[PDB]
């Protein structure tokens, strides 16, 4: 059952991997398979190191990581403190559009609420926005009791994502990771574990993806057109989420398009950066899942040393552990 240093460095490593490696490709409207294997190739050979720079994904990924250390108990108005800050301190790392009012509004003195300035989003309605989701894996990595993930990942997801839509794909998220960290669960249990939450917590559409998952899953050579249509590829966590744990999913198995001579992590974010859109995020995603899966083994030295702060990244995975360790 416990939760070893590899998986909580696998998930962090893979976390920053995705964003990276996806960043490249994000909103390109037609990228290809092709593209990308090219792309791995010429980073395999890239003589200087950490020429791959992270975007808000791993910024506010970096912010929750700090919350929870400073915070173990979780106190959502550090996290708070901590986005804001993050952003006003480095606001180009490439935000949505929307989110940065809702930073804008925890640095002035006028919020009170830090859940307001995100409930204020879209004329009341709030953001539907992937962004919850993106920076969630952390809750997965550092509270083992499955409550404690759902309502952490909300809340965390609440201080910019106020629409059911954006943090029940946060859960669903950091649900993917709980479940892909405990053992090495088969597809079928896997996919039964998440159903089974997301139904009592929806919402409803992320459930009715996870069946379009099963069935996809159960069939093989889907092409990336039937995926894109009926999964999504876009920003919106509906979008996006279920479209992660797919690809996860998938590439336990050969993929014919991708060299066997890639592992599993790699076959993961090579195959979800394929899927074009919202590439950084979504495979930050599957990344972060594949991580928690198969653990740093996966994370190989050429990948990992072309990404910046990747030795933050591996140091702060081992607070985390710590911090895992703590709760057991
Ligand atoms: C560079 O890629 C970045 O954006 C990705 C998402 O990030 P986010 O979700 O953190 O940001 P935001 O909360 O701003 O929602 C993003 C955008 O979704 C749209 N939208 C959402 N709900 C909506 C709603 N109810 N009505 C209308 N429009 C809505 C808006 O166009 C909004 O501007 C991430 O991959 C990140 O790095
Ligand atoms: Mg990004
Ligand atoms: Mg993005």
């Amino acid at each position: 059952p416990m939760v070893s240093l590899a998986q909580v460095r696998g998930a962090l490593c893979g976390a920053l991997l995705g964003d990276c490696m996806g960043a490249e490709f994000e909103g390109s409207d037609a990228v290809e398979l092709p593209d990308v294997l090219e792309f791995v190739r010429l980073l395999e050979k890239e003589k200087k190191a950490g020429t791959l720079f992270y975007t808000d994904d791993t910024a506010m990924t970096r912010a929750v990581i700090q919350s929870l250390i400073a915070k173990p108990d979780f106190d959502e108005v550090d996290m708070a403190k901590r986005f804001a800050e993050e952003y006003k301190k480095e606001p180009t790392r490439g935000y949505g559009a929307g989110v940065v009012q809702v930073f804008k509004k925890l640095l002035s003195p006028k919020y009170s609420d830090v859940f307001q300035p995100a409930r204020e989003q879209f004329d009341g309605k709030g953001s539907y926005g992937n962004g919850g989701a993106m920076r969630v894996a952390s809750i997965a990595l550092a509270y083992p009791n499955i409550q404690d993930v759902i309502k952490f990942a909300r809340r965390s997801a609440q201080l910019t994502h106020a629409s059911p839509l954006g943090y029940n794909g946060a859960i669903l998220q950091a649900l993917a990771v709980h479940f892909a960290l405990q053992g090495e669960l088969k597809r079928d249990t896997f996919l039964e574990q998440l159903i089974g939450e997301m139904e009592r917590i929806e919402k409803l559409p992320f459930c009715s993806r996870l069946k379009k998952i099963k069935e996809f899953l159960a069939s093989s050579n889907v092409p990336k057109a039937d995926i894109v249509d009926e999964l999504g590829h876009g920003i919106a966590a509906l979008e996006s989420v279920p479209t992660a744990i797919y690809s996860f999913l998938h590439c336990m198995e050969s993929d014919p398009d991708i060299p066997d001579l890639y592992n599993n992590l790699q076959r993961t974010i090579i195959y979800s950066i394929s899927l074009g859109g919202d590439t950084d995020t979504i495979a930050t995603m599957a990344g972060a899942i594949a991580g928690a899966y198969y653990g740093m083994d996966q994370v190989t030295p050429s990948w990992k040393r072309s990404c910046e702060a990747i030795v933050e990244t591996e140091e702060s995975a081992v607070k985390l552990y710590e911090l895992y360790c703590k709760q057991l």
